[PDB]
């Protein structure tokens, strides 16, 4: 691995894509953690032979991650931690264990507030249009780098919604980088 996304979703957006059942990401109304997602040469490692997910070694950050990490379209929380650890986290394992690695991720949320970064500038979500090119001013005056904004397009009404915004880091987990992927085009709804 050469660095770090660190993935951020939108619950409101996340589960207007869900039309098939309940979702609990409606009554969440912060951005909430997606993954830490490894990345090598502009792509994302995933399913990497590791340690098993062991519930005990993050039991003492239980009440950070049912309120930061909560799941949006799975079962329960700890299913969707299992998950990201198994498809994300093991590819990281020779630098960050288990413990480390949501610690990390929890530590990330802390320190990159989006949605205190657009207030002032009356920016923060309403449903309204936004464009590309302010989102990710605002942010890179705040955190002093770019940041990557990931969208999507309803089939029907083929509106684009911002999903999840991205926080690039180098491969110690702490120093951040440009970000130079977007999925999003110059507007969409927030
Ligand atoms: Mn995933
Ligand atoms: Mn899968």
């Amino acid at each position: 691995m050469d660095s770090f996304w660190f993935v951020q979703q939108w619950p409101p957006a996340v589960c207007s894509f869900q039309k098939s059942g309940s979702c609990p990401g409606s009554g969440l109304r912060t951005f909430t953690i997606h993954g830490l997602w490894p990345q090598q040469s502009g792509t994302s490692l995933t399913n990497c032979p590791g340690s098993p997910f062991d519930i005990t070694k993050i039991s003492h950050l239980q009440s950070q991650l049912n309120t930061l990490w909560p799941t949006v379209l799975r079962a329960n929380n700890q299913q969707f931690w299992s998950h990201e650890w198994t498809k994300h986290g093991t590819c990281s394992e020779s630098t960050f264990n288990q413990a480390a690695y949501f610690k990390l991720a929890v530590d990330m949320r802390n320190n990159y507030d989006i949605i205190g970064a657009l207030r002032p500038h009356a920016a923060g979500p309403n449903g309204r249009t936004k464009s590309r090119q302010a989102i990710k001013g605002f942010l890179k005056a705040k955190f002093g780098k770019f940041p990557g904004l990931r969208c999507r397009t309803d089939p029907q009404t083929k509106v684009s919604y911002l999903v999840q915004v991205v926080a690039c880091f180098a491969q110690d987990g702490s120093t951040l980088i440009d970000c130079t992927r977007d999925t999003c085009g110059a507007n969409f709804i927030f």
